[PDB]
Protein backbone atom coordinates (compact mmCIF):
# COMPACT_ATOMS: atom_id res chain seq x y z
CA UNK A 1 0.00 0.00 0.00
CA UNK A 2 1.43 3.34 -1.07
CA UNK A 3 0.10 4.69 2.58
CA UNK A 4 -1.00 2.90 5.70
CA UNK A 5 -4.08 4.63 7.35
CA UNK A 6 -4.87 3.57 10.91
CA UNK A 7 -7.53 5.98 12.57
CA UNK A 8 -6.85 9.50 11.28
CA UNK A 9 -3.42 8.66 10.78
CA UNK A 10 -1.56 8.60 7.30
CA UNK A 11 1.87 6.66 7.32
CA UNK A 12 3.99 6.84 4.16
CA UNK A 13 3.34 10.33 3.37
CA UNK A 14 4.34 14.19 4.98
CA UNK A 15 5.83 14.28 8.03
CA UNK A 16 7.03 10.98 9.74
CA UNK A 17 4.76 9.85 12.06
CA UNK A 18 5.82 9.37 15.63
CA UNK A 19 5.88 6.85 18.14
CA UNK A 20 6.54 6.29 21.56
CA UNK A 21 7.28 3.27 23.51
CA UNK A 22 5.17 2.57 26.89
CA UNK A 23 7.25 0.39 29.16
CA UNK A 24 5.70 -0.69 32.65
CA UNK A 25 6.59 -3.94 34.68
CA UNK A 26 3.16 -4.69 35.74
CA UNK A 27 -0.53 -3.23 35.75
CA UNK A 28 0.16 -0.46 38.12
CA UNK A 29 2.84 1.07 36.12
CA UNK A 30 0.92 0.48 32.53
CA UNK A 31 -2.00 2.53 33.66
CA UNK A 32 0.63 5.32 35.71
CA UNK A 33 2.56 5.75 32.37
CA UNK A 34 -0.60 5.30 29.72
CA UNK A 35 -1.76 8.27 32.26
CA UNK A 36 1.45 10.30 31.93
CA UNK A 37 1.52 9.60 27.97
CA UNK A 38 -1.83 11.13 27.69
CA UNK A 39 -0.20 14.65 28.12
CA UNK A 40 2.81 14.43 25.47
CA UNK A 41 1.87 14.66 21.69
CA UNK A 42 2.81 12.23 19.10
CA UNK A 43 0.97 9.88 16.60
CA UNK A 44 1.25 6.37 17.67
CA UNK A 45 1.43 4.42 20.88
CA UNK A 46 4.15 1.53 21.30
CA UNK A 47 3.50 -0.85 23.84
CA UNK A 48 6.45 -2.57 24.77
CA UNK A 49 5.04 -5.76 26.20
CA UNK A 50 8.37 -7.19 26.81
CA UNK A 51 8.80 -5.20 29.60
CA UNK A 52 5.80 -6.75 31.45
CA UNK A 53 6.78 -8.76 33.85
CA UNK A 54 3.46 -11.15 34.06
CA UNK A 55 3.96 -12.61 30.70
CA UNK A 56 3.17 -16.07 31.10
CA UNK A 57 -0.35 -15.00 31.70
CA UNK A 58 -2.28 -14.03 27.98
CA UNK A 59 -5.49 -12.26 30.29
CA UNK A 60 -3.16 -10.06 31.94
CA UNK A 61 -1.31 -8.91 29.26
CA UNK A 62 -4.89 -8.17 27.83
CA UNK A 63 -6.17 -6.61 30.93
CA UNK A 64 -3.06 -4.07 30.61
CA UNK A 65 -4.00 -3.55 27.11
CA UNK A 66 -7.84 -2.44 28.14
CA UNK A 67 -5.83 -0.13 30.96
CA UNK A 68 -4.23 1.42 28.16
CA UNK A 69 -7.51 1.85 26.03
CA UNK A 70 -9.15 3.20 29.16
CA UNK A 71 -6.72 6.02 28.83
CA UNK A 72 -6.01 6.50 25.17
CA UNK A 73 -9.11 4.88 23.72
CA UNK A 74 -8.39 5.94 20.28
CA UNK A 75 -4.70 6.50 19.69
CA UNK A 76 -3.30 3.81 17.18
CA UNK A 77 -1.89 1.12 19.47
CA UNK A 78 0.93 -1.35 18.23
CA UNK A 79 1.66 -4.18 20.77
CA UNK A 80 5.08 -5.31 20.40
CA UNK A 81 6.93 -8.09 22.31
CA UNK A 82 10.73 -7.59 21.47
CA UNK A 83 12.65 -10.65 22.33
CA UNK A 84 16.07 -10.39 24.71
CA UNK A 85 18.33 -10.77 21.40
CA UNK A 86 16.53 -7.84 19.33
CA UNK A 87 16.56 -5.47 22.15
CA UNK A 88 14.45 -6.39 24.71
CA UNK A 89 13.90 -7.62 28.27
CA UNK A 90 12.51 -11.53 28.03
CA UNK A 91 12.70 -14.01 25.73
CA UNK A 92 8.96 -16.41 25.49
CA UNK A 93 8.90 -19.37 23.55
CA UNK A 94 7.40 -19.63 19.97
CA UNK A 95 4.07 -20.44 20.78
CA UNK A 96 3.21 -18.07 23.35
CA UNK A 97 4.94 -15.16 21.14
CA UNK A 98 2.02 -15.97 18.50
CA UNK A 99 -0.67 -16.85 21.28
CA UNK A 100 0.13 -12.99 22.47
CA UNK A 101 -0.07 -11.41 18.92
CA UNK A 102 -3.51 -13.75 18.67
CA UNK A 103 -4.82 -12.59 21.38
CA UNK A 104 -3.49 -9.03 20.68
CA UNK A 105 -5.51 -8.88 17.55
CA UNK A 106 -8.45 -10.94 18.41
CA UNK A 107 -9.08 -8.27 21.56
CA UNK A 108 -10.03 -5.45 19.05
CA UNK A 109 -8.43 -2.91 20.91
CA UNK A 110 -4.77 -3.19 18.64
CA UNK A 111 -4.19 -1.22 15.65
CA UNK A 112 -1.14 -2.62 15.01
CA UNK A 113 1.17 -5.71 15.44
CA UNK A 114 5.04 -5.66 15.30
CA UNK A 115 6.65 -9.08 14.16
CA UNK A 116 10.06 -10.57 13.84
CA UNK A 117 11.13 -11.30 10.72
CA UNK A 118 13.65 -14.23 12.21
CA UNK A 119 10.62 -15.71 14.22
CA UNK A 120 10.22 -17.94 10.75
CA UNK A 121 8.49 -17.51 7.59
CA UNK A 122 5.91 -20.08 7.84
CA UNK A 123 4.85 -18.83 11.52
CA UNK A 124 4.91 -14.99 10.62
CA UNK A 125 3.33 -15.42 7.18
CA UNK A 126 0.37 -17.29 9.51
CA UNK A 127 0.05 -14.21 11.43
CA UNK A 128 0.52 -11.54 9.36
CA UNK A 129 -2.45 -13.50 7.22
CA UNK A 130 -4.06 -13.82 10.63
CA UNK A 131 -3.82 -10.05 11.37
CA UNK A 132 -5.28 -9.19 7.81
CA UNK A 133 -8.18 -11.08 8.38
CA UNK A 134 -9.08 -8.74 11.44
CA UNK A 135 -7.59 -5.43 9.81
CA UNK A 136 -4.80 -5.25 11.88
CA UNK A 137 -1.57 -3.75 10.37
CA UNK A 138 1.91 -5.76 10.59
CA UNK A 139 4.80 -3.71 11.26
CA UNK A 140 7.45 -6.73 10.75
CA UNK A 141 10.46 -5.96 12.03
CA UNK A 142 14.47 -6.75 12.90
CA UNK A 143 17.28 -5.15 15.13
CA UNK A 144 21.08 -5.27 15.41
CA UNK A 145 22.04 -3.82 18.37
CA UNK A 146 25.85 -4.15 18.20
CA UNK A 147 26.98 -3.57 14.56
CA UNK A 148 25.33 -2.10 10.93
CA UNK A 149 24.51 -4.71 7.72
CA UNK A 150 25.80 -3.94 4.51
CA UNK A 151 23.21 -1.99 2.50
CA UNK A 152 22.55 -5.17 0.66
CA UNK A 153 21.64 -7.50 3.27
CA UNK A 154 19.33 -4.66 4.98
CA UNK A 155 17.49 -4.17 1.50
CA UNK A 156 17.47 -8.00 0.97
CA UNK A 157 15.70 -8.47 4.92
CA UNK A 158 13.14 -5.21 3.95
CA UNK A 159 12.49 -6.96 0.89
CA UNK A 160 12.08 -10.54 2.60
CA UNK A 161 9.46 -8.80 5.10
CA UNK A 162 7.33 -6.74 2.43
CA UNK A 163 7.31 -10.40 0.45
CA UNK A 164 6.07 -12.16 3.38
CA UNK A 165 2.91 -9.42 3.48
CA UNK A 166 4.10 -6.71 6.08
CA UNK A 167 2.69 -3.64 5.66
CA UNK A 168 5.12 -1.28 7.10
CA UNK A 169 8.79 -3.63 7.11
CA UNK A 170 11.54 -1.88 9.99
CA UNK A 171 15.09 -2.35 10.69
CA UNK A 172 16.88 -0.71 13.40
CA UNK A 173 20.93 -1.20 13.15
CA UNK A 174 23.81 0.31 15.45
CA UNK A 175 26.07 2.32 13.94
CA UNK A 176 29.88 1.54 14.77
CA UNK A 177 30.68 4.74 13.29
CA UNK A 178 29.78 7.59 11.27
CA UNK A 179 29.72 6.12 7.61
CA UNK A 180 27.55 3.05 9.57
CA UNK A 181 25.00 5.66 9.61
CA UNK A 182 25.13 6.94 5.83
CA UNK A 183 24.53 3.03 5.00
CA UNK A 184 21.22 3.02 7.16
CA UNK A 185 20.28 6.39 5.42
CA UNK A 186 21.75 5.09 1.72
CA UNK A 187 19.43 1.44 2.40
CA UNK A 188 16.25 3.41 3.43
CA UNK A 189 16.81 5.42 0.22
CA UNK A 190 17.28 2.37 -2.13
CA UNK A 191 13.99 0.98 -0.64
CA UNK A 192 11.78 4.53 -0.87
CA UNK A 193 13.21 4.74 -4.32
CA UNK A 194 13.56 1.13 -5.74
CA UNK A 195 12.64 -2.17 -3.89
CA UNK A 196 9.29 -1.17 -1.56
CA UNK A 197 5.84 -0.74 -2.97
CA UNK A 198 4.98 0.21 0.80
CA UNK A 199 6.29 2.64 3.69
CA UNK A 200 9.30 1.40 5.53
CA UNK A 201 10.61 2.28 9.16
CA UNK A 202 14.33 2.67 9.82
CA UNK A 203 16.57 4.15 12.03
CA UNK A 204 20.29 3.68 13.17
CA UNK A 205 20.50 3.75 17.16
CA UNK A 206 23.05 5.72 19.26
CA UNK A 207 23.76 9.33 19.54
CA UNK A 208 25.69 9.01 15.90
CA UNK A 209 21.95 7.66 14.57
CA UNK A 210 20.41 10.77 15.78
CA UNK A 211 19.98 11.85 12.50
CA UNK A 212 18.39 8.60 11.05
CA UNK A 213 15.52 9.39 13.50
CA UNK A 214 15.20 13.20 11.92
CA UNK A 215 15.66 13.05 8.26
CA UNK A 216 13.14 9.97 7.44
CA UNK A 217 11.08 12.94 5.44
CA UNK A 218 14.15 12.98 3.08
CA UNK A 219 15.52 9.78 3.06
CA UNK A 220 12.48 7.65 3.66
CA UNK A 221 11.55 6.66 6.85
CA UNK A 222 7.54 6.83 7.40
CA UNK A 223 8.08 7.12 11.23
CA UNK A 224 10.38 7.60 13.89
CA UNK A 225 10.70 6.86 17.78
CA UNK A 226 11.05 9.94 20.57
CA UNK A 227 11.24 9.65 24.16
CA UNK A 228 8.25 11.14 27.03
CA UNK A 229 10.59 10.56 29.63
CA UNK A 230 12.62 7.47 29.12
CA UNK A 231 14.33 6.04 26.07
CA UNK A 232 12.79 2.60 24.28
CA UNK A 233 16.37 2.04 22.85
CA UNK A 234 19.91 4.05 22.68
CA UNK A 235 19.52 7.44 20.39
CA UNK A 236 15.91 8.34 21.12
CA UNK A 237 15.39 12.37 22.08
CA UNK A 238 12.69 14.12 23.73
CA UNK A 239 9.64 13.82 21.68
CA UNK A 240 8.82 17.32 21.53
CA UNK A 241 12.57 18.19 20.19
CA UNK A 242 11.89 15.30 17.68
CA UNK A 243 8.79 17.62 16.43
CA UNK A 244 10.35 20.30 16.23
CA UNK A 245 13.25 19.56 13.98
CA UNK A 246 10.32 16.95 11.95
CA UNK A 247 7.99 20.02 11.35
CA UNK A 248 11.62 22.52 10.58
CA UNK A 249 11.85 19.76 7.75
CA UNK A 250 8.94 20.05 6.51
CA UNK A 251 8.63 23.47 6.18
CA UNK A 252 12.27 24.03 5.49
O1 LIG B 1 13.66 3.23 18.19
C1 LIG B 1 14.39 2.18 18.18
O2 LIG B 1 15.62 2.15 18.05
C2 LIG B 1 13.67 0.82 18.42
O3 LIG B 1 14.67 -0.16 18.76
C3 LIG B 1 12.73 0.99 19.61
C4 LIG B 1 11.68 -0.14 19.72
O4 LIG B 1 10.90 0.01 21.00
C5 LIG B 1 10.74 -0.02 18.51
O5 LIG B 1 9.87 -1.25 18.28
C6 LIG B 1 11.48 0.15 17.17
O6 LIG B 1 12.44 -1.02 17.05
C7 LIG B 1 12.93 0.42 17.15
Amino acid sequence: MKTVTVKNLIIGEGMPKIIVSLMGRDINSVKAEALAYREATFDILEWRVDHFMDIASTQSVLTAARVIRDAMPDIPLLFTFRSAKEGGEQTITTQHYLTLNRAAIDSGLVDMIDLELFTGDADVKATVDYAHAHNVYVVMSNHDFHQTPSAEEMVLRLRKMQALGADIPKIAVMPQSKHDVLTLLTATLEMQQHYADRPVITMSMAKEGVISRLAGEVFGSAATFGAVKQASAPGQIAVNDLRSVLMILHNA
